[PDB]
C-alpha cells in the first residue's frame, strides 16, 4: 500500500470510524483515523484558506483553516516525518464525495520546501504557485475524477455542466516533480502549503472533504476510496 | 527601558547570573536570564550559522546553531509574542566583549516576516538579505562599536587594524525599516532570521556572545551593557 | 534639488507641457516631460495593475499597465540608471489632482531589488509586499495628503467621507528603508515593482495621475507640485 | 525533431561551423550557430557564474557570465520566444567533450519562471534551487554521461576516479517538472536561471562547453552530439 501523511478538511462525521461528531480538520499519519483533530466551522458555499506547516526543528505538523471574518480552526501534532515518509515524495490534493456530496473546488495552491545541508549550510528549495489552473496543466498529475480549466480552477471531484456536484466521486492532483522532504544529512528541513477552496453542497449535509497529502512518489487512488476514505486510504484501519 | 526578545549565542558562562556552566544558546524574554537554554559546542575560529523561527500557529520561538560537520544545538520556548512585544518593532544583531574578548563578526544576515490578514487572507511581507556589508550601509542602523565594510563583513564589536578583538566592547546593527511583527487581525504571523558568524578569540576563554533580537523601534544600547549583558539589557534582573 | 526617476500613469493631457493629447503612461527621467510614452486606455472605476522592471544587463526601464480582460499598454526606455540616480535611494508612489480630480487609491504594492557583487558573487536583496495598508503603517513615510487605513487601502490624494476625490491635492508614500539600487562593483543589479490601483472620477473627467518613483533618500514633495506635476517635480521643464 | 533555445558557454572555437576564433558565450536559437556571441575569457579551474534572463515585455534574452574579481562577458538578443518554443517546455543544463576535454562541473543551479494571466492578474510560478546535488536526485532527469553526488556536484560529462575529464562525452540534467514558459493570454511572463560551474582542463586545452537550455518536454540528447554540438543539436546547421 501507499504511505500517506495528510491534513484532512473533513466535512462529514463518520463516527463509526472514529471521526468526532462535527466537521473537523485532522492530522492523518498512515491512517484515516486522525492522530489529532480540531472542530471546524465549515461554511457551505464560501471560499476558505488552508495553511499547513512543518519544520524539522520543532518536528510538528500544524494546519490552520479559516474563512474571512471568522475564527480559524488549528490542529497540531508532534511527528518526526523522517520516521514516517520516504526521503523523496510527491505532494498533492485529494477530495471525495459519497452518498452526500459537495463541490471540491481548488482556487489556488502553493507549496515551498527547503533543505539546508549539514555539511555546507547551503540550501535546496522547491516552490510552486498556482493561482490559475489551465485545461492542460502539464506540471500536475491528475488522478480519478479531477479536472482543470473550468473557470481556471482545479475541480477535484465530479461536477456537472450546470454546477451540481456528483456523489461517489474521487480525484487528486499531484505536483509533477518529486520533492526531497527530509535528508539525514540536513541541519534544517521545512515545508509549507497553502490552498484556497470552495466547498458548496445542495445536500442536507456536505460530504466528504479535501486533503493536502504527501505520499510515495508513485502513489495512486486506492480502490474503493470514495466517501469517508477521502481518496487517501484503502480502508479505515 | 526597552522591551527585548532575543536568541543569545552566549559564549561565556556567568553562573552568578544564572547562565549554565558551559557555552550555550538561550531564548531571552525581557531578561538576560534565559527562559530556556541548550548547551552549545562553540568552535573558536570557525564560521557557524544561526537559524531562528517563530510562527503564530505554534506560538513557539526556536533556534538552531551549527557548524559544518558537527551536531547542531537547538532550543525552543513557547511564548505568545503578542503579549510581549509591541505591534511594530525593529530587528537587529547585538554583541559584546568584557574582560575576555572575541571577534563578533557577521558574514551574512537575512530575515523574512509575513502577516496574513483575518479579513482578506492576503499577506504583508518583508524580506532582506545581506551577503555583503558595505562601508556606508544605509539600510542598517549601527550602534556603539559596530562597523561595516572590513572584508565586506559587519564587525559588531571592536577589532583593531591587525585583527585582534578588544575588551569591554559593545555594538549592534538594526535593519532600518520597522517590522510589523504581530497584528490582532492576522490569521497567521511568522518570521525567520538566519545569520552566519565568525567568533575568534586569542584568550583562554572567549566572551561574551552574539544575539539576534527584536525590540521597540527606538531601542538603543543600555548603558553599562558590555560583557555578560550582551548589549541587550541594563542589568541582570 | 531632488533627483527623480518615475513611471507615470498620466490621466490628463497637458499638451502645453509636452503630454500627448490622450491619457498615457510614460517614463520620466528627471523631468515631467516623459522620454517615452504610450497611449493608455484608462478604465474609470476599475482596478488596474502596473508592473515596472529594470535590470543592469539590458539597462532598459519598462512598464506595463493593464486591466483584466483588456489589452495592456507598455512603454520602455534605454537608460543607465548608474548615471542618473544616486547609489542609495528611496522608492515610493505619488499622485495628485489639480483643477480636476480622481481617487488615487492603491490596493497593493510590492517591490524587490537585488544586487550581486563583483568580488564574491553573492547577493543583497530587499523585498516588501503590501496587500493591506493599516492606519498606522510604520514602514511607510507618508507625505502631503496621503493616508492609510480606509478599507485597508492607501489613498494618495484627498477623498472626502462620502467617497468623492478632491481637487488640488498631492500625496506620496515612500518605503521607510533606503534601497541600494546600483553599485559599480556589482555584476548584476535589478529591480521590479508592482502595484494595483483604483482611479475613479465621478464626473468622468479624471486628473492627474499616479506614479511609481525612485528618488534621493531625503526627497520631499516639491513646492506647488499638485496638478500636472504629479508630486514629483518643481516645474514642468 | 527537438526545439532548442540555449545560452552556450563555448570553450572551443569551431571556426568551420561559424564560431568566432576565441572562447565565447552565445545565444542559440534552434541552431548551434549562435545568433549573437561575445568574447569570453574563461578561467581554467576557477568557479564561474552564469546568469540568464528573459521577460515578455522586452522580449530580450540576455546572459552574463563572470568570475570573481574579473570583468563579465554579456550577450543579448531580441527574440519572441512565443514564436520559437512550445508553450510547455523543460529546462536543463548540458555539456560535452570531443577530441578535447574539460570537467563540466556544476556546483549550483537555480531557476524561476512566472506567468501573470490576462483575465485575473494573478501569477503562476515555479522556482527551484540546487546548491547540493545528491546521489539519487529524483527531481532531475539525467541523460547521457551526467551524474550527481560526487562532492555534492553535478558532473555533466565523464570524469575518471582520479579527477581527469574524458573526451567524447555528453550529458544533460533536466528539471523533472514541465515549465509553462509562455501563454498567449498572460500579461507578463519572465524567467531567470543562474548556475555556477567549474571547468578545468589539465592540459589547458579545454572543450567543448556548457549550456543552459530550454526544450520540448520530451527532448533527448541528439544522436552524435558530443564535441562541438554541446548535447543540443543533431547537426551544425
Ligand atoms: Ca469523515
Ligand atoms: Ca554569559
Ligand atoms: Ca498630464
Ligand atoms: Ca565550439
Ligand atoms: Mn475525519
Ligand atoms: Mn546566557
Ligand atoms: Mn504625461
Ligand atoms: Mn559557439
Amino acid at each position: 500500500a501507499d504511505t500517506i501523511v495528510a491534513v484532512e478538511l473533513d466535512t462529514y462525521p463518520n463516527t463509526d470510524i472514529g471521526d468526532p461528531s462535527y466537521p473537523h480538520i485532522g492530522i492523518d499519519i498512515k491512517s484515516v483515523r486522525s492522530k489529532k483533530t480540531a472542530k471546524w466551522n465549515m461554511q457551505n458555499g464560501k471560499v476558505g484558506t488552508a495553511h499547513i506547516i512543518y519544520n524539522s526543528v520543532d518536528k510538528r505538523l500544524s494546519a490552520v483553516v479559516s474563512y474571512p471574518n471568522a475564527d480559524s480552526a488549528t490542529v497540531s501534532y508532534d511527528v518526526d516525518l523522517d520516521n514516517v515518509l520516504p526521503e523523496w515524495v510527491r505532494v498533492g490534493l485529494s477530495a471525495s464525495t459519497g452518498l452526500y456530496k459537495e463541490t471540491n473546488t481548488i482556487l489556488s495552491w502553493s507549496f515551498t520546501s527547503k533543505l539546508k545541508s549539514n555539511s555546507t549550510h547551503e540550501t535546496n528549495a522547491l516552490h510552486f504557485m498556482f493561482n490559475q489552473f489551465s485545461k492542460d496543466q502539464k506540471d500536475l498529475i491528475l488522478q480519478g475524477d479531477a479536472t482543470t480549466g473550468t473557470d481556471g480552477n482545479l475541480e477535484l471531484t465530479r461536477v456537472s455542466s450546470n454546477g451540481s456536484p456528483q456523489g461517489s466521486s474521487v480525484g487528486r492532483a499531484l505536483f509533477y516533480a518529486p520533492v526531497h522532504i527530509w535528508e539525514s544529512s540536513a541541519v534544517v528541513a521545512s515545508f509549507e502549503a497553502t490552498f484556497t477552496f470552495l466547498i458548496k453542497s445542495p445536500d442536507s449535509h456536505p460530504a466528504d472533504g479535501i486533503a493536502f497529502f504527501i505520499s510515495n512518489i508513485d502513489s495512486s487512488i486506492p480502490s474503493g476510496s470514495t466517501g469517508r476514505l477521502l481518496g487517501l486510504f484503502p480502508d479505515a484501519n
